[PDB]
């Protein structure tokens, strides 16, 4: 009923308001700002820096040719060497500027010896111009190798499930991969996500409390070929403890589920996210199997990969009545 | 006898079907896709990028020229200058979309003060060729430097032994490293995978079980030098625990192991894998040993690495006939 | 009293001096010591690199000239081929030097077929002209990702504060995340600091005890979406325990905090720091909340991120006397 | 007496033979063998690469240009056009190749529309060029950000000292930072290094021994500002409980010390290694302190850094006689 802290797709469902010094905390943080903003801003952001740069040294030899008087005698003769040929107005200059720092350097606009000051812009432009290009490559290549992005070939499904596993009451949900390429040193996690007043009285609009899926002896660490069903086993220290089927079809709580680990290729580490609310629990379902052998190997039919079904045994009371009444 | 989920090589073998949004998926995640394609295919799309790039421009060019009456006096002369010198068809179009992307620039078809949308096409070919260059680098680098690679310069022994070290009956296998770098935060995992029907008739298809190499000691952790025999303990708490010589030799399971740790020279995370059926697993062997002392230096003799030699003291019962018995 | 380990923004305040082998260390560490140099430098280094290079070849191309007798006919004629056309002086020869290296070639000064040793020195000048460029963008590329400044966009709280949380005396801080963009795989850590002498006689002066938040159940680990308030139990094993108000406020000791977690974009992990000394912790206050719902989402209100509000139920006392007491 | 497994410096002492298959695997994972190797071999490598391609190309444009009729007439004339203006030999040829593969393109040898295999030519070599740049950028940068290199920045103390803490005896040696850029995410280990005989008469060559510096606890996770003295307790579980001062004395062993943590501008692992023989660890000694405070801030004295003082009251006896005579 109450809204979620996490949508099913993994993105957070929280604004942030009056951050009032946002915009020189982000100026300090000025490449992850850069990295974050859309390709098209981006990209935008550095053609402007080209441009920009490419006019300001178009100017400054559009300057040197007028003063110089250039702009009179642009290709020179026997009596006078321009500072740089065929700079015969401002359109000329800015092309000269743009052949230089891009170093295309067609050549019918080119500097000569007689200039001292001209030597040296091409100079600075040139090193101007590496530099520029160095902030851009790095800014792309960054951009591109986002890992956030392969949490679009992980696979959370759709519900989770409470039912009886070698003897004890489990919530359980399946991760899967979607490619051929792993997620290496991969780790899960997760958190019962609610308001909570304390015995003290103070409020805490959402509780993050963890569900136990093996930490403590190192099997929270999978290893992830084919889809794996992830198990938290509902005990004494769970905080589902005390909650039975009745109690789960009329609470209001989130569960938040999360896959760590790198990307093959690059090593960077990805962070898929998904979420169940109370709802989307299906008390007494288990999931139906997607491996099977084959002659020489294994296959993994995902169509079946967020199919539950049915199993009546299933217990109806919590964890906590199970060991009261036994 | 059932076929392996990793080969000896670390290949997982398991196939994925039915995977119907896969198309949307890998587009979404179009990096790690196209990094995970083969050389030529990456190298192939790229090529196709550059091309299309230069024909697009190149055709923008030629239209130009042909609207402004260039292609019919392309040098231009005292009354008439062209938006680009010595465009004269489609093909010098091609050739000067080329060298002005490419940053070639030979500067026989030269672009001129003339015409501003000249000008502004060769600004915006220039910045475009900038950004496809960097993805291109982008790309590259990142497939160079993929570090699975690295497994293919570490070693797992042919075969896993099970014999008594320090009164304790483990299952034992060997990891080398075959260079002189080395792999930092180096650790190693083991799994017995195989199917398994639980207690309320749930089946699952192939089952993880963690094989304990000292995790919860931090002893899974270790400086990899010269060759080391990785042990585990079976102990009570193991799934070999009633495993027994003849048991083994007539038994369907398989032992995954895994080293993960980082390239010395890139930081970056390898995950390195093998694998042992029951019927590789030799009761009652040792390794032979491989390194030894000389003057001022130790050695690694790797022609020995995979080498056993049989030890007939050997308990040939389970570790749980071990403690029962005593 | 006793001046600060560690400021309120992260800083440490220590000098290090008569580290007298620093500068063969620095150089033998030269990539690291390059990206740790502020831009200003870091640029004026390679700066002068281009600088020295374009000069040597100048000078090079200028002594090939000179002995060829090419500055005397430097366009040449029919019984007379130049080295490189149109070097005809210093600045011709360093000018054809730059056009080389930096690839923007106008080709008025072109090397020609004549002299094998022009050619070759072509080619060597191209290859250093890559190598140079590599390096500056590797140096440029990595100082612009630096991860240490998404420490400007990760908050601590002005304050700590000590209060009774579900029945235990807790000393609390907060963190926040300023962006959208995520800090992955993050926990915390913290730490008391100050001077000790043990009971063997040793003088410590800044020892360094470790303020436990959680480590040994993995509850360290936190998904930070909107601000948390992390908790130290003051237990029994706390070096706290024996802390009362009083004591408190006339005490000399400092708790430095630390978040590190992973910048989402680039997967590098930070080490975001803050520090409070004694009588910056306020006992008996708690945090104001920041986080409330709406209709379709959450919001956090960072302006009372850092506000607090008295307790008068919280005991005055110590924990060690809240456990003898009772 | 016996050498040592690694050196003081953190170089292991151990040669690798008989590695039968090295240059195959070292092809397969190229990358890392290009990027180990010197900085004088990979340079040369990449050197190799371009004259290859340059003088590939070279034979390419100049079998086009004598099969053509260009080399009779390379400026071309009303009646004809070369493929290449200015191909006049062999040496032309090659310049025009790495005019166009570096894109300098001075333009005195220039592409005419002419002849449709030299227009793909300069495509393929174009594209060819910017594959190869991408492959020297990559190895050139990996190469220099190597994070081996940050542990010439890092200092082990030359010796390590017995000596009672706290009631305890313990086994403890310094680590200190010589830059004021962090070491994040640090952390130590130490092993014991000796042959060893099983109770089952197993020869281990070089046995690899925990040594507990508190990993169990995250205490080994260390906050590196001003120089850390690391401390093993030696207790009924450490390797060295039994071993009295005239034990170490006259022993033959190796304490091996690991600090590892990521380099803070790069976020990359770095593994700083040193190793204390027997005969290195000074009984019944102290470190003497380097930190100490001014008006201020704090101050190290790194000349004190290695300097130990002599502690009359340390108990000679094993730990184990600590507690068996207690
Ligand atoms: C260039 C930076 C672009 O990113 C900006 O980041 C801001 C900081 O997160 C956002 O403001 C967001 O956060 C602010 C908090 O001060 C609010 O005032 C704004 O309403 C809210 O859109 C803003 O939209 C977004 O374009
Ligand atoms: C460009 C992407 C290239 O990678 C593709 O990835 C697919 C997705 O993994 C593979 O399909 C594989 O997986 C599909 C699952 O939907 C099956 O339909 C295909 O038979 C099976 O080859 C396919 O071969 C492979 O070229
Ligand atoms: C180029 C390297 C620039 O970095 C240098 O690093 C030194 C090493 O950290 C600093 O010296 C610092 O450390 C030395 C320790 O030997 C002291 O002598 C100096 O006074 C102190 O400024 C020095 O300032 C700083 O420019
Ligand atoms: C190009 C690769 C350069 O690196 C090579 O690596 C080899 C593999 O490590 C080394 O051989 C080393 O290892 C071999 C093991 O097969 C021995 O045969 C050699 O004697 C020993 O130098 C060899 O020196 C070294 O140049
Ligand atoms: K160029
Ligand atoms: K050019
Ligand atoms: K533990
Ligand atoms: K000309
Ligand atoms: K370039
Ligand atoms: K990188
Ligand atoms: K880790
Ligand atoms: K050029
Ligand atoms: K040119």
């Amino acid at each position: 009923c109450r809204n979620r802290f996490v949508k099913k797709n993994g993105q957070c469902n929280v604004e942030f308001t009056n951050m009032d010094d946002w915009p020189q905390r982000y100026i300090a943080d000025m490449f992850t700002t850069c990295v974050d903003i859309r390709w098209r801003y981006m990209l935008l952001l550095f053609s402007l820096a080209f441009l920009v740069s490419w006019l300001l040294f178009g100017l400054i030899f559009w300057l040197i040719a007028l003063i110089h008087g250039d702009l009179e005698n642009p290709g020179g003769d026997d009596t006078f060497k321009p500072c740089v040929l065929q700079v015969n107005g401002f359109v000329a200059a800015f092309l000269f500027s743009i052949e230089t720092q891009t170093t295309i350097g067609y050549g019918f606009r080119c500097v000569t010896e007689e200039c001292p000051l001209a030597v040296f812009m091409v100079v600075v432009q040139s090193i101007v111009g590496c530099i520029i290009d160095s902030f851009m490559i790095g800014a792309i290549m960054a951009k591109m190798a986002r890992p956030k992005k392969r949490a679009q070939t992980l696979l959370f499904s759709h519900n989770a499930v409470v039912a009886m596993r070698d003897g004890k009451l489990c919530l359980m949900w399946r991760v899967g991969n979607l490619r051929k390429s792993h997620i290496v040193e991969a780790h899960v996690r997760a958190q019962l996500i609610k308001p909570r007043i304390t015995e003290e009285g103070e409020y805490i609009p959402l509780d993050q409390i963890d569900i136990d899926v093996g930490f403590d002896k190192g099997l929270d660490r999978i290893f992830l070929v084919s889809p794996i069903t992830i198990l938290h086993e509902i005990n004494e220290d769970s905080p589902l403890f005390g909650i039975s089927r009745q109690d789960l079809e009329t609470d209001d709580f989130e569960i938040v589920v999360i896959l760590e680990g790198m990307v093959e290729a690059t090593a960077m580490t990805t962070q898929a996210r998904s979420s169940y609310l109370a709802s989307e629990i299906l008390w007494g379902h288990r999931f139906e199997p997607v491996l099977f052998e084959e002659k020489n190997q294994y296959k993994v039919d995902y169509s079946h990969f967020h199919k539950t079904y049915e199993v009546p045994s299933t217990p109806r009371c919590s964890a906590k009545d199970l060991v009261e009444n036994k």
